[PDB]
RNA sequence: GGCUUUUGACCUUUAUGAA
RNA sequence: UUCAUAAAGGUCAAAAGCC
C-alpha cells in the first residue's frame, strides 16, 4: 500500500510495515561497516613508509542518526587522518587518499576476501568529495553502498554535550571566507550532526523517516532538481520543536506542519545554538550574514557556513507543487475528509 | 493487560585503530 | 585513561505493531 493513499490513521502502520529498520537490514549493514572498519584500520594504510594512521571512522549519516530507512539506507564514513591538518590542507589533499583508499580496497578483492563496485562519475571535475562503492562479501547475506569520505578532524575527541571551542570555527570562516567556499567541511563535524538527532525522541525519528520516504517519492518526478534531504530533516525537527516538544503526538499532524512549512519557504529562516552562537564576533558575523541571505535559509547546526537550503529556489518551488498535490491526499485527513491541521509555531 | 519489534540512556566486558 | 567501529551481558526509558 502506497503512501500516497493510506489515510492519516495508518501511518503509524504504514512506518512500521515499510520504514522501519528490521533485525536482518540492521544486522547486516553493522556487519559491512565492521568489515570497512576492520580494512582502514588493520590494512589500508599499513603499507605506508611514512604512517598515516586513522584516528577513527566515524558512523554518521542516517546510520549513526537511527533514522535509517529500510533496504535503502546507504552508510556514511567518515574517516579522520592524522596526517590532515587543517581545512586547507583536506580540501587540497582529499583526492590522493581518495585514489588510494580505492587502490587498497582493489587490492584486497583481487584478494578474494570481499568485492566492490565503484561507479565512475563524468566529467570529474572539482576533486571528489567522496568514495562511493557497493560491497559484497560472502560474509553477509546482502550487499550493501557505502560513501566514504577522509577528513581533517577539527574536533578532535570530542564529547557528545559540549560546544566546540570557538575557535575551530572561527578558523573555519577563514579558510571559507578566503577560499570562496560555504559548507564544503560539513563532514569535520559529522559527530555534530549526529548528535543533533541521536538522542531526539523515538517517534519524531519515525516522523522524520516518513518525510524522507515522501521526498524520495518526489525524487522520482523530478529527478535532482530538488533542495536538500537535509534540509527536510532539520525541517522537520524545527516543526517539532515549535509545535510539539512531546514524545507523543500524531504522526499526521507532524506530516502536515512540514507541508505546511514547506510552502511557507520564502518565510523561512531557522537556525539553532546548539553548537555556536553570537558570543565570539567572528562566528556571530557569519552567523547575521547567512540569515540576511534570501530564504529560505536553513543554517545547518553544525556549520555556520552552511546553508543547507541550498540557495535554489527553483529547487523549493518544485518541491512546493508536490506538497500542495499531497495535502490533498487521505495522508493528513480523517475519516471524514477533513485534514487534521497544522502544529501552530512558537515565536 | 499480554506478546514482540524499533530507537535511545546508564553501568560492565571483548577485539581493533588512534590521542 | 579517553575517542572511534563491531560484538557480548545487565539495568532503565520512549514510541510503535500485534493479540
Ligand atoms: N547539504 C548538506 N549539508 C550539510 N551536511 C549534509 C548535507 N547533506 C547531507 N549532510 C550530512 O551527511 C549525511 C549523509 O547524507 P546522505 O547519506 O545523503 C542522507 P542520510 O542523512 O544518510 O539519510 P539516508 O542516507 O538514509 O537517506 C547526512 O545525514 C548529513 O549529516
Ligand atoms: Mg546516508
Ligand atoms: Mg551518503
Amino acid at each position: 500500500m502506497e503512501l500516497r493513499h493510506t489515510p492519516a490513521r495508518d501511518l503509524d502502520k504504514f512506518i512500521e510495515d515499510h520504514l522501519l529498520p528490521n533485525t536482518c537490514f540492521r544486522t547486516q549493514v553493522k556487519e559491512a561497516i565492521d568489515i570497512v572498519c576492520r580494512f582502514l584500520k588493520e590494512r589500508c594504510f599499513q603499507g605506508t613508509a611514512d604512517p598515516v594512521r586513522v584516528s577513527k571512522v566515524v558512523k554518521g549519516g542516517s546510520s549513526g542518526k537511527g533514522t535509517t530507512l529500510r533496504g535503502r539506507s546507504d552508510a556514511d564514513l567518515v574517516v579522520f587522518l592524522t596526517k590532515l591538518t587543517s581545512f586547507e590542507d583536506q580540501l587540497r589533499r582529499r583526492g590522493e587518499f581518495i585514489q588510494e583508499i580505492r587502490r587498497q580496497l582493489e587490492a584486497c578483492q583481487r584478494e578474494q576476501k570481499f568485492k566492490v563496485t565503484f561507479e565512475v562519475q563524468s566529467p570529474r571535475r572539482e576533486n571528489p568529495r567522496a568514495l562511493s562503492f557497493v560491497l559484497s562479501s560472502p560474509q553477509l547475506q546482502q550487499e550493501v553502498e557505502f560513501d566514504v569520505r577522509p577528513a581533517f578532524d577539527a574536533l578532535g575527541q570530542w564529547t557528545p554535550g559540549y560546544k566546540p571551542n570557538p575557535e575551530i570555527y572561527v578558523q573555519l570562516i577563514k579558510e571559507c571566507k578566503s577560499r570562496g567556499k560555504e559548507g564544503e567541511f560539513s563532514t569535520c563535524f559529522t559527530e555534530l550532526q549526529r548528535d543533533f538527532l541521536r538522542n531526539r525522541p523515538t517517534k519524531l525519528k519515525s516522523l522524520i523517516r516518513l518525510v524522507k520516504h515522501w521526498y524520495q517519492t518526489c525524487k522520482k518526478t523530478h529527478g535532482n532538481k530538488l533542495p536538500p534531504q537535509y534540509a527536510l530533516e532539520l525541517l522537520t525537527v524545527y516543526a517539532w520543536e515549535q509545535g510539539s516538544r512531546k514524545t507523543d503526538f500524531s504522526t499526521a499532524q507532524g506530516f502536515q506542519t512540514v507541508l505546511e512549512l514547506v510552502l511557507k519557504h520564502q518565510k523561512l529562516c531557522i537556525f539553532w545554538e546548539a553548537y555556536y552562537d553570537f558570543t565570539n564576533p567572528v562566528v556571530g558575523r557569519c552567523m547575521l550574514q547567512q540569515l540576511k541571505k534570501p530564504r529560505p535559509v536553513i543554517l545547518d547546526p553544525a556549520d555556520p557556513t552552511g546553508n543547507v537550503g541550498g540557495g535554489d529556489t527553483h529547487s523549493w518551488q518544485r518541491l512546493a507543487q508536490e506538497a500542495r498535490v499531497w495535502l490533498g491526499y487521505p495522508c493528513c485527513k480523517n475519516l471524514d475528509g477533513s485534514l487534521v491541521g497544522a502544529w501552530t509555531m512558537l515565536q
